[PDB]
């Protein structure tokens, strides 16, 4: 652990949290738990709340891993973001085999409702729909879009709101990191239109999986995302190839500059455990020591 907590410091600047992705396998090994306890204020399950983990056969739910994380978070005073309800990846074969609209609608609704009700009142925010857009701004042709149609997004959000009205409901995506990129503009336009139609979208989550030097563009992209008029935006899965302080400080400053940006989640603790480990993109190294980018964030926030 670092002696200076980025979560305490971002709270002192008026934000809600600075958090990290984790799960039982991380919490029981190394120094991950100690670092999260000391330095972070929020956790996102890396895998334990995805559809493959939680409903591997229809109506036969498995909550062991998810329960572990929620109970640990509650004992340790950390906020939770639930991740993720509707996504085309990590999706069991029994779901993608369904071709009937009524059947898939009911399965989707039941999956949403069951997960959200189990943890009712304990989850600050849910990524309800993940990675719904193509790069050109059209909607990604997934089993949900093909079988249910465009209405799957409204249905998912309305169902989620009913299941737990305490939670903030997010749409989450990647490559929303440049203001001039078509995906960025498209999600703004579609969210504006959905909310005008009464769909309960409380937040846009921007994953922010960056390459070196891309932090600068977030300074203009995040205000653009905020212009959709959602109550919140958040940086949800931050990592940066090369972990340059310059890129990390720019992303933090982008959130500081945007009033509706509630917080930042970094996508893991230590470099070797990153889903992109070959690019050493996190804030702690393989010996669990804070990297220059961690200290630069601390200095920026103080």
């Amino acid at each position: 652990q670092a002696a200076q907590s980025v979560d305490q410091l971002i709270k002192a600047r008026g934000k809600v949290y600075f958090g990290v992705a984790t799960d039982q396998n991380r919490l029981t090994t190394g120094k991950n738990a100690a670092i999260i306890q000391a330095d972070f204020g929020q956790v996102t399950p890396e895998n334990s709340m995805k559809w493959d983990a939680t409903e591997p056969s229809q109506g036969n739910f498995n909550f062991a891993g998810a329960d572990y994380l929620v109970n640990w978070a509650q004992q340790n005073g950390k906020l939770i973001r639930g991740h993720t309800l509707v996504w085309h990846s990590q999706l069991p074969s029994w779901v993608s085999s369904i071709t009937d609209k009524n059947t898939l609608t009911n399965v989707m609704k039941n999956h949403i409702t069951t997960l959200m009700t189990r943890y009712k009142g304990k989850i600050r925010a849910w990524d309800v729909v993940n990675e719904a857009f193509n790069e050109d701004g059209s909607l990604r042709q997934t089993v949900f879009l093909n079988v249910i149609g465009e209405d799957y997004i409204p249905i998912a959000f309305q169902t989620a709101r009913a299941a737990d009205p305490n939670a903030k409901l997010y749409i989450n995506d990647y490559n929303l990191d440049s203001a001039s990129y078509p995906k960025t503009q498209a999600i703004v336009n579609r969210v504006k239109q959905w909310r005008a139609a009464g769909v309960p979208i409380d937040g846009i989550g921007s994953q922010t999986h960056l390459s070196a030097g891309q932090g600068a563009g977030v300074l203009q992209a995040l205000p653009l995302l905020a212009s959709a008029g959602t109550p919140e935006v958040a940086i949800t899965e931050l990592d940066v190839a090369g972990a340059s302080p310059t890129d990390y400080v720019n992303v933090v400053n982008a959130c500081l500059n945007v009033q509706s940006c509630v917080g930042i989640t970094v996508w893991g603790v230590a470099d070797p455990d990153s889903w992109r480990a070959s690019t050493t993109p996190l804030l702690f190294d393989g010996n669990f020591n804070p990297k220059p980018a961690y200290n630069a964030i601390v200095q920026d926030l103080q």
